[PDB]
């Protein structure tokens, strides 16, 4: 059972130096191809532009993109997905001056460069095949 | 030296179940009568109404109040202020359905009952005689 509802839409204010810390557990085993998605939305409205979408295909790869004027830009990917089958994970997204740094269980896996300033992000949505224990926003 | 600037004005969205976790250190010894203040503001504008003001007189007492239509209401106080002279403290404010619960270094010291809904709080300001290490907002 999830501590928070999923999809989880969290109003936020982000600045350089912020960290979003998401703790949860996949609800399906990896042979069932579960996913996790995190969106940095510019408004509560889910059709608003997205500064950074992060979609993990557990045991497979992560696909990242951004949506500008309603148009998806060029996808970025990495095969580095150090999540453990069936276990709680800790996903940290650090807002640096040039990029979002993504850490999985303390392991840096990617840096997604800002194409709009991160202070334009007003909502973080956590969605798909996870039970959500906690979400924190720290400075 | 402070990790964050003081006064620290943090835009927030709070709901029942939120926790504001403030870590920092008094910048004066207790014989010099330092203070710490935390405000739950309804807007970024510091003349907006205040759902909950928390002002610690270290080694002495805490005074709490709220400001409604620009008018300060009746002060509430407790003498329970378990902060240590010269040390880092952890101040947690939990948003429950009926009250803000205030914890100092894990110790519950007070419950300040809501007179407006906590979701009306849009800014948290941390101010006065502290160096601020971190501020987190968790759900």
């Amino acid at each position: 059972m999830s501590s928070l509802p999923v999809p989880y839409k969290l109003p936020v204010s982000l600045s350089v130096g912020s960290c979003v810390i998401i703790k949860g557990t996949p609800i399906h085993s990896f042979i069932n191809d579960p996913q996790l998605q995190v969106d940095f939305y510019t408004d509560m409205d889910e059709d608003s532009d997205i500064a950074f979408r992060f979609r993990v295909h557990f045991g497979n790869h992560v696909v990242m993109n951004r949506r500008e004027f309603g148009i998806w830009m060029l996808e970025e990917t990495t095969d580095y997905v150090p999540f453990e089958d069936g276990k709680q994970f800790e996903l940290c997204i650090y807002v640096h001056y040039n990029e979002y740094e993504i850490k999985v269980n303390g392991i840096r896996i990617y840096g997604f460069v800002h194409r709009i300033p991160p202070s334009f992000v007003k909502m973080v949505q956590v969605s798909r095949d996870i039970s959500l224990t906690s979400v924190c926003v720290c400075n």
